[PDB]
This record gives structure tokens, sequence and C-alpha cells, in this order.
């Protein structure tokens, strides 16, 4: 025992236990469907996202989806997405929890006129909680960004996208720490950098970081000492935390546990820390042969 044994269970599901209802999106990875999973013998209906392979089943693609599935089967935290199982059909399918409100990036862009300070600062806490869990599990995420946080409810977000994640190419330069761009060094403290950019995406309502700058210049821009600008809604309190995440010395950046502490202090008095016009009034969502629908988080 030099590392501890990963005693996670990989569950293999029959195709007959589930049904695809609509497509939620498609890329070069394949297709995410909305479905229901109904495990045999249990009077339980579980809403799922089924990520099917690209149909072009291929040793390289099949390798990489199973690496993602390895990590997603191995995590268990309220702010991290878990895999429910695999189906080993001709195109392999990962069965995941449905996060019905989508990515947090798209959510902030769509709902900006009704997102208030309490929600933004609570999202920051939740992402810091889930990243602190990944640090405990010894996983460096390597692709933290507001695209890769999903919304179960507006009150409940989870980190996803474990397809870069590593223990202990085309790359997302504008979320990466300087050591990662220059030297390929990745650490928990380089995910802290990306957390800073992620918070910046949220507090700017989904604005693109470094918009217009070619990715070759980013490393030189950063070496010269420039960072992303203070979002309009942000007090110096919140923005100084973003700045601290973007220090050159990685050990001078905050820990995820300290981000939990700081953002949760701020979340007890939101309007002292983010200034949003109309904040006091803003009210967001809180939610069909569907008697036996249980969410995956209650199906242990
Ligand atoms: C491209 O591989 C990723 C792997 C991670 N993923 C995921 N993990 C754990 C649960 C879950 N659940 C879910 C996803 C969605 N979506 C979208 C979100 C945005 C989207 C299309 C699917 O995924 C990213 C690109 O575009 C919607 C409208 C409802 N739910 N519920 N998804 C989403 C992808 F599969
Ligand atoms: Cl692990
Ligand atoms: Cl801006
Ligand atoms: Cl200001
Ligand atoms: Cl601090």
């Amino acid at each position: 025992m030099g590392e501890a044994p990963n005693q996670a269970l990989l569950r293999i599901l029959k195709e007959t236990e589930f049904k695809k209802i609509k497509v939620l999106g498609s890329g070069a990875f394949g297709t995410v469907y909305k479905g229901l999973w109904i495990p045999e013998g249990e009077k339980v209906k579980i809403p799922v996202a089924i990520k099917e392979l690209r149909e072009a089943t291929s040793p390289k693609a099949n390798k990489e989806i199973l690496d993602e599935a390895y990590v997603m089967a191995s995590v268990d935290n309220p702010h991290v997405c878990r895999l429910l199982g695999i189906c080993l059909t001709s195109t392999v399918q990962l069965i995941m929890q449905l996060m019905p409100f989508g990515s947090l990036l798209d959510y902030v862009r769509e709902h900006k006129d009704n997102i208030g300070s309490q929600y933004l600062l609570n999202w920051c806490v939740q992402i810091a909680k889930g990243m602190n869990y990944l640090e405990d599990r010894r996983l460096v995420h390597r692709d933290l960004a507001a695209r890769n946080v999903l919304v179960k409810t507006p009150q409940h977000v989870k980190i996803t996208d474990f397809g870069r994640a590593k223990l202990l190419g085309k790359v997302p330069i504008k979320w990466m720490a300087l050591e990662s761009i220059l030297h390929r060094i990745y650490t928990h403290q380089s995910d802290v950098w990306s957390y800073g950019v992620t918070v910046w995406e949220l507090m700017t309502f989904g604005s693109k970081p470094y918009d217009g700058i070619p990715a070759s210049e980013i490393s030189s821009i950063l070496e010269k000492g420039e960072r992303l600008p203070q979002p309009p809604i942000c007090t110096i309190d919140v923005y100084m935390i973003m700045v601290k995440c973007w220090m050159i010395d990685a050990d001078s950046r905050p820990k995820f546990r300290e981000l939990i502490i700081e953002f949760s202090k701020m979340a007890r008095d939101p309007q002292r820390y983010l200034v949003i016009q109309g904040d006091e009034r803003m009210h967001l969502p809180s939610p069909e042969d569907m008697d036996d629908v249980v969410d995956a988080d209650e199906y242990l």
C-alpha cells in the first residue's frame, strides 16, 4: 500500500433499464441525451444524462471515455458529479445524473437580470467545497471553468468534466496557471488559479476571459503582471481574492479550504460584497408518469 486502494464500484447497466427521451447536446465526443433510468426490481425512476460515445467506436475514444468514467465512479461529494454506471453496448454509454438547468456558464448568461449576490457567493462556496474534496481525493481537475460546473437547481451546483483529471494538446490557456502554460506543471494550486477565473466568469455574468487576446500572448501578459479586470459588481474584497488566486508563487495562492471560509463569511452579508442593482428583489427557480421519480442523490 503506497497509495490507498480505490474501492469504488463500477456498475454495469443493461440498455433495457433506461430510455432516452431527448437530445441535450452533441459534439465530437458523441451525444448527451436526457433519459430516465429505471433499475430492474426497484420501483424507482431516476432522471439521467446519458453520454453516448461518438458512434465511431474507436480504441482511442473508448480509452478516454473510460478514464473519465474511472474518475466519475470514484468521487462521492455533494458538489461533484458522480457516474451512475456504464452500458457496454456497441457504442459505450456513460449514465450520469441529470443536471436539468445546464451549465453554470450558460445559466449566468441567460439569467443575469435575476441573479443576485446571495446566489453568486453561494456558488463560489459550493465550487470551493467540491474542489476541496478533489484535493482531499488527490485529484487535480485541470479544466475547472464555469462551463464545467452544472446546475442541479439554482441553489445547488456541482463540478464535472473529469476528462483532464489526474492524480497527485489543445488546452484551456485562458483558465490555466502560468506554470501550467509555460512548463506543464499542474497542481491543486493551479486549479486555484482556474477557480479565480471561474469566479471571474460568474461575477461578470459569463463574460469570456481575455476576450480578443490571442492565446500565445497570455503567458507574456501574465509575466508582465497583468490580470483580468475588476468586475463591475465586485467590491475590492471579492476581487482581491481573485487576484490572490492569480499569484505567480503558487503557494501564495489561497487554499480551497480558505476560499470556503472567506466566501462563506461573505455569503452571510451578500450586499456588502457584491453590488448588484436590484439585488434585494431577485428571486430564482426552485422546483409525466412520474410518481416514483427519485433523484440520483437520494438513490444510494
Ligand atoms: C461532453 O461531456 C460532458 C461530460 C460531463 N457532463 C455531465 N456530467 C455529469 C452529469 C451531467 N448531466 C447533465 C448535462 C446536462 N446538460 C448539458 C450540459 C452542457 C453539455 C451538454 C449536456 O454538456 C457539456 C457540453 O454541453 C443539460 C441541458 C442537462 N444536463 N444534465 N453532465 C456533460 C457532458 F456529458
Ligand atoms: Cl482516486
Ligand atoms: Cl468585464
Ligand atoms: Cl466597484
Ligand atoms: Cl486569503
